[PDB]
């Protein structure tokens, strides 16, 4: 033991260190206090990650730190790739991955910027989570709707209606097209519409819809609340309701929470989707935070059986290639390193089931050759005022969304280039579609 | 109804608008994207924070949208000030806060970045929220600790110890001073140490140092996991072995499960120690994410006995106008405005218990007069490295940490001027307490900027 100060890279710098199949490796974007070198903040990052701190201890040598150490094991300009023994990690627990990865090192001196980018997960850390309760073809089964994105669409406004009158719109998007609605993710229960009332008015309306079109419908209820307790009392009542959905802020209510719905949503049979209220506070800039793909690998591992990607054209920001990335996380059993999509590892995703894509926000009938032309098929196209927004209002506005999706699915399952005849196609569309023409005219001048 | 686009501002900019005491206020920093005026950015943050969407909808007419919108009342620079209606919240859920506040107006295209500073709680909303389960006054006689700073530490290395090794460092400085010890907030149940091990090693530890010091001690045992129901189950086990205390990273399990756990706590008779891990991935920049000082309000709503503020001096970033804010919100019935510590808004605390500061992070004794200078005595300060670093071991550096803490404070009670004298109160100790004088022989050189 020589106890005093030693720079980080003497003992958590190891650029000769080559990765196990069992560590999780993490690449972090670094920007060091003028004066520290990449080398020295990257160690930083490493040990105060895993099991390091500012000065030397006696009580290091009470363990084999070589063993259980994180190394910073390749630095390529400002992008450190560090690696963390499977051992460090507790089995099952999202919450201890962010407890370690990103619990302290974003708020040092020696760091004035940090953005963990990407996340290797090791198969063998995979196993010791659920994935999704429902999964993508489940869910298709469950709906009895193949071939197509599926449609849905927040209720508007997004707060202040009772409840009779939120049922009201509920049921004139359904009537008119949508497969499903959805609770604003603010909107849990409130002096102006309780969480009660509303699940009870809305499951109404849904089987009411469901009737008249001869279609399968849902409603996502929102069960986020302030509690668990809580939030497992609205799931609940869903569940005895007939509802095939239900509904979670999985990062607005946390990551442990989030867990506890996860587990109930498998044992009472619902569906879970999952809004990702407050992702852009800390995933939006490029020097500082968590890019979105991290949260969507960890959404996959506890379960969520849809999340929302971005739509890249709507109101909201989304770089199209980090786009396309993140819905093959979401979506596929395996996916390889990319680096112009921002996917710095090769991905096994070790059997887990896959997560719907949901693109909301902003969307319109004129982006739907460009979503189709993003996702494919297996995707949520939510249109919120894009549906009550209609000149005739909602039912009508679902009808255009769902007439204009169904008609650049069949022209792209004709081989046409839907890009380049995008608005041919919805123009053929809009000639035995009344609403659909309507749709167009009036949001035929609004761009982001 | 008339469909079609219009401007955020047309119905969510009114800068004629005066706040009620029941309404909810924030003060958010905006970034405009360029071509887009302040007025639209901060109408946009509104209406997407509370009713609006991005065109009208024919069901805005099916409520009074003036009776639930809110409203950008002032924009002063590049700093927009909204007011939200109380009706728009849920009793007692900070999640719903998030929800509306920060949910979706951080991403949108129009505003590139975007920064809550404040957040003006009126006294209505916080009478349906618990607070603090226990409180410093409440805590201090449950301690038998008074005046002065309280003692802690972090185990180190923060992962890899044995139950057993893990237990003997927990009593080495127990046994040495510190008044209590902790988990890392990454340690929770692993491969090399479960938790329930990790639980009934140091439990006897904490006993067995309370005979021998006399002294009433406790270790902050971290409950953190990765479901509610599993934290829960920690909890458990830790009340029945007595523990004074549990620990939660309120951040990393989040709102929802933090609540739970709260509630507990108060009904099991535990401490809860809150530790803020994550909150640097968005509290750090200036230009974007939320300052600390709003998560340490919905933290003292919620219920923590302590949350970490940071140290100023030590290894993590913390700048010291805005700590001696974040103190004051913590620890006072009643914080008027600060402009100059960005305290945005006066906080009517409406009688909620107080929370403990913990100043924590690369600190050790050259740091002891900032520390007693900047927090008072109602703060723990935490020596992990500064403990277990000492070149004698834990024991001899919990013992150097609080004969520094003792005599910074006994010096300011003579009317000393703490910073001044600061260097000749330590070397006076040194004096007669070696420990000290090899501590602060070895990290004299060791500054942080
Ligand atoms: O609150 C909203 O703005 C929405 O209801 C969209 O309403 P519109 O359909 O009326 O735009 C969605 O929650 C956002 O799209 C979420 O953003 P993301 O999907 O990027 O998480
Ligand atoms: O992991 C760590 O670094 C610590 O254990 C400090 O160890 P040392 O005592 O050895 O520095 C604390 O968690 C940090 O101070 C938390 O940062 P904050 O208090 O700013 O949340
Ligand atoms: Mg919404
Ligand atoms: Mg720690």
């Amino acid at each position: 033991y020589e106890a005093g100060v030693r720079p980080y890279r003497e003992t958590y710098y190891d650029p000769d260190y080559e990765p196990k199949d069992t560590d999780l490796l993490c690449a972090f974007r670094i920007t060091p206090k003028p004066g520290v070198p990449m080398e020295e903040a990257a160690a930083a990052v490493a040990a105060e990650s895993s099991t390091g701190t500012w000065t030397e201890v006696w009580s290091n040598l009470l363990t084999d730190l070589e063993r259980y150490k994180a190394r910073c094991y390749r630095i390529e300009g400002d992008v450190a790739y560090i690696a963390y023994p499977l051992d460090l990690f507790e089995e099952g627990s999202i919450v201890n991955i962010m407890s370690s990865i990103v619990g302290n090192v974003f708020g040092f001196k020696a760091v004035q910027a940090l953005r963990l980018e990407d996340m290797r997960i090791p198969v063998a850390y995979l196993k010791t989570f659920p994935g999704p309760p429902t999964g993508i073809q489940v869910e298709r089964d469950r709906l009895n709707k193949y071939g197509r994105p599926l449609l849905g669409g927040t209720i508007k406004p997004k707060l202040g209606l009772s409840a009779k009158e939120y049922a009201r719109v509920v049921y004139e998007c359904l009537r008119g097209g949508l497969d499903t609605t959805k609770d604003d993710e603010n909107l849990n229960s409130q002096p102006f519409n309780r969480w009660r009332d509303r699940f009870l008015y809305v499951m109404e309306a849904v089987r009411k819809a469901e009737a008249e079109t001869g279609e399968r419908k849902g409603h996502w209820l929102n069960v986020t609340a302030g509690s668990t307790e809580e939030m497992l009392k609205r799931a609940e009542f869903a569940a005895e309701l007939g509802s095939r959905y239900i509904m979670v802020d999985f990062l607005t209510a946390g990551f442990a929470a989030f867990a506890s719905v996860r587990r109930w949503a498998r044992e009472n049979g619902l569906m879970l989707h999952c809004h990702r209220a407050m992702h852009a506070v800390f995933d939006r800039q490029p020097n500082h935070g968590i890019h979105f793909r991290v949260l969507a690998k960890w959404l996959r591992m506890v379960g969520g059986d849809h999340v929302h990607t971005g739509t890249v054209v709507g109101k909201l920001e989304g770089d199209r290639a980090e786009t396309l990335g993140i819905a093959d996380l979401l979506r596929e059993d395996y996916v390889p390193a990319d680096p112009g999509r921002g996917l710095f590892f090769d991905q096994d995703w070790a059997g887990l089931k896959p997560v719907f894509p949901v693109a909301s926000g902003g969307i319109h009938v004129w982006h739907v050759p460009d979503l189709v032309s993003i996702f494919g098929d297996d995707a949520f196209f939510l249109f919120g005022g894009g549906t009550h927004g209609h000149p005739r209002g909602s039912r009508a506005g679902a009808t255009a969304n769902r007439v204009a999706v169904e008609a650049v699915v069949q022209a792209r399952n004709e081989g046409r280039d839907i890009l380049a005849e995008g608005r041919e196609i919805l123009e053929e569309a809009a000639r035995s579609c009344p609403e659909l023409r309507e749709a167009m005219e009036l949001w035929g001048d609004v761009k982001f």
